[PDB]
This record gives C-alpha cells, sequence and structure tokens, in this order.
C-alpha cells in the first residue's frame, strides 16, 4: 500500500443531515415549502444544479446554478462552523498511525474552495495534512464518478493509483475510485455496510475508522 486517499464529506465528517437541512431551508426560501424526506431521498447525490432545478422546477443555466449553489453553500458553511460535527471516530488515530508508518495520505473532495476553507479552519487539518496536497474542486477536472479526482490525488502524493486505498461514502465516489484503479473501502455514513458491499468492486465497508487497521488495508490491496 502506497497511500490512503480520504474523501471528506460523508466520510471524514458525517455532514449529510446538515446538507439535507440546508437544501430543505433553500427549498422553503425559494419555492415556499421545504423538500420532503421523500424528495431529499430521491435527490441526494445529484449535483447542486440538479437540486436547484428541482426546487425551481425548471432547467437553468450554469451561471444561474452557481449563484443559488453559492447561497446554499454559504448556509452550509455557517451551520457547519457553529455545529459540533467532529472528524469521524478513529480518523485522527489513523492519521497518526499512517505518518508513523511513512504512508502518505491526503484528502480529495468534491467541495469548492469556499467549503474547504471552512474544513481546514474548523478541523485544524494542517495538523495532519499538507494543505497544498488537499485535492478539491478547482474546476480543472471532471467530478465524480470520473476518475480524475483520485488520479490527481495519487499524482500529488507521487504514488501509483493502483496501490492506493480510497475511503468513500457514495456510489459515484466508489466508482471514481474504481475507475481510477484504486481499492475502495466504503464508509457506512448513509448507506449500510451491506448496501456498500452490494457494489461490484467494493469488498470492505466499515462504520468508523476504529474498524480498520493498516494491516487490513495492506492486505486488501495485495488481494
Ligand atoms: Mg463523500
Amino acid at each position: 500500500m502506497e497511500a490512503v486517499l480520504f474523501d471528506f464529506n460523508g466520510t471524514l465528517i458525517f455532514d449529510t443531515p446538515l446538507h439535507a437541512f440546508c437544501w430543505k431551508e433553500m427549498a422553503k426560501r425559494i419555492r415556499g415549502t421545504p423538500l420532503s424526506e421523500d424528495e431529499f431521498k430521491l435527490l441526494n447525490g445529484r449535483t447542486n444544479k440538479q437540486l436547484i432545478e428541482h426546487i425551481l422546477n425548471k432547467e437553468i443555466s450554469d451561471e444561474d446554478a452557481k449563484k443559488y449553489a453559492e447561497e446554499k453553500e454559504n448556509l452550509y458553511r455557517t451551520m457547519l462552523m457553529k455545529s459540533d460535527i467532529k472528524l469521524c471516530d478513529g480518523a485522527i488515530n489513523l492519521f497518526e498511525a499512517l505518518k508513523k508508518c511513512n504512508i502518505p495520505f491526503t484528502i480529495a473532495t468534491s467541495s469548492d474552495w469556499g467549503n474547504v476553507q471552512v474544513f481546514i479552519q474548523k478541523y485544524h487539518l494542517e495538523e495532519w495534512f499538507d494543505i497544498d496536497k488537499i485535492i478539491f474542486n478547482d474546476f480543472t477536472f471532471k467530478g465524480k464518478p470520473a476518475p480524475d479526482i483520485y488520479l490527481k490525488a495519487s499524482k500529488k502524493l507521487g504514488v501509483s493509483i493502483s496501490h492506493c486505498i480510497v475511503f468513500e461514502d457514495t456510489i459515484s465516489g466508489i466508482h471514481s475510485a474504481l475507475s481510477a484503479g484504486a481499492t475502495p473501502i466504503g464508509i457506512a455514513s448513509e448507506m449500510t455496510v451491506n448496501e456498500l458491499l452490494q457494489i461490484k468492486g467494493c469488498n470492505l465497508a466499515i462504520h468508523t475508522f476504529n474498524e480498520i487497521t493498516i494491516e487490513e488495508m495492506v492486505d486488501l490491496i495485495k488481494n
């Protein structure tokens, strides 16, 4: 095993309920009624543009989408900062154990810089991460499920993608890892362990990072 690539949202922090609240609040502001629980189950995982188009019930331009997406992300960042959402159980321990083993690791996220700034600020990520090797959406690559984000992360760490572990919490993110050639381990923050195992090419899923060891991860790659 040459590296570990961590997804952030839904993987290192369990922030999906907060995203749901922010989209429900945005729906209420824009259309006058929040998204129902059934609406959000249908929509969870779609792009910000698709969410706003659902709320307006109309296809819009990329530039329209960016403006309302930024309103939603401003609400999310503000709530996240004052929330007590912590890094997932066992994550910090894994971070320290990895450095002690001289195994490089970094974060890849679909989040734009606005959100990443909050992540670094709130979670003191410079304690464990070189901030310049955190991969985020800077609009220079295709998002998940495309492989681009994880090839970008492996190249930043100077390692071969096929000897990388990726921790991911969504269907599109698991398929980004698989398409890149990395070995994914699912984080059961929204899907169950068994639901993540039903994906072809996902052969281990866990609830928290307390449930994984360096040795389990090395063996998964060798297999
Ligand atoms: Mg995620």
